[PDB]
């Protein structure tokens, strides 16, 4: 998927990330980091996936390893159509504004203050990014 | 500068690429392409530059190296403020739309279906990008 790389994501902006569902999805995610191997911010949501139906599961990449998962059950999206979703931080959590207009939390586990790249993976494509 | 990378940009699809040139800039390009050492597309607004000033310099670079120049005075941008272009393609020809509405062509030089790839570099930051 498309990957937006050495972007200047800093404390109190916002990131948008549009695009459309694949009609024929199991899941797909946002992925937010500022190192290689790794992922701050990783929100995959799962139309159906593993033991996970409409499902959001949450969680963050260290060197290759997944850490704890997080999970809303809150899932305005469905699979064909479009989506959009936006972003802010500060330096203890990572606020996820989803189009119902419910949020979601998620903690700023590395203590970032910027965010180099954000790309995305599975059953979608990215039709717009907003970064200000 | 923001690179967008693993695009899939076909025949007759628009990108539009939106930011904001820098208060005290020398010039700044947008850059399509769809391999590693190779731009398909370079358009390089030169407020001032070398020989140019508030002049478009488009060219194309293949493995490295730049090929022959072409040259717009149609400069519908300033320093320190917003713009926003939108490109599209046939198999001869790229078209720039310029926010003042002028068209700039310049030759689709290899032949290229897709692309893979946008990146800007210098003078400004890039604010959004558009795929559809
Ligand atoms: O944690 C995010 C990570 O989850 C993986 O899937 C997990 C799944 O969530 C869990 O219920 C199951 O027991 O293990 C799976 C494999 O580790 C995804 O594969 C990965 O892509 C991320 O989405
Ligand atoms: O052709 C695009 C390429 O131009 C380079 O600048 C040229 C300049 O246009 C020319 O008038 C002068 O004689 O040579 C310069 C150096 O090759 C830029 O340096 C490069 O970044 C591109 O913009």
């Amino acid at each position: 998927g498309v990957e937006v790389k050495n972007i200047t994501f800093k404390l109190g902006m916002y990131l948008t990330v549009g695009g459309v569902v694949n009609s024929n999805a199991n899941r797909f995610s946002i992925n937010v980091g500022e190192s290689t191997d790794s992922i701050a911010l990783h929100i995959d949501h799962r139309f159906s996936y593993g033991a996970d139906q409409n499902t959001i599961v949450l969680n963050s990449m260290v060197d290759d390893g997944w850490q704890q998962e997080q999970r809303s059950k809150n899932f305005p999206f469905t699979a064909g159509e479009h989506f959009q979703i936006t972003i802010t931080f500060d330096i203890d959590t990572f606020y996820i504004q989803l189009p119902d207009g419910h949020k979601v939390e998620f903690p700023n586990r590395h203590g970032d203050e910027a965010f180099n790249f954000i790309y995305l993976a599975g059953d979608a494509r990215l039709t717009f990014v907003r970064l200000e």
